[PDB]
């Protein structure tokens, strides 16, 4: 995983948001959090093969603070409907 994206997720907040990685600039992975740094983490221990293909692939990781749960869940769902990204189901 590339250090500057590592320091993200050691940075992130205690927070309810939205994550993604990307690739060139094209979203691979969003996925939502009720606490970013929680979630974030668990990139860092791969307990599966495709987190372990989104961390190493990612050279870019954008997070997006939001209000609370129910604006994580929609924007969620949104983001994924827009972008489509390769290791969405």
């Amino acid at each position: 995983m590339k250090e500057k994206i590592r320091k993200k997720i050691l940075l992130a907040p205690e927070e309810p948001g939205v994550y993604i990685f990307k690739n060139k600039g094209v979203p691979i992975y969003i996925g939502k959090a009720k606490r970013l740094s929680n979630r974030l983490r668990s990139y860092l221990n791969p307990q599966t093969e495709k987190v372990f293909r989104i961390g190493e692939e990612a050279d870019e990781l954008e997070t997006i603070v939001v209000m609370n749960e129910r604006e994580a869940f929609i924007l969620e769902a949104n983001l994924i409907k827009k972008y489509r990204p390769k290791y969405n189901v």
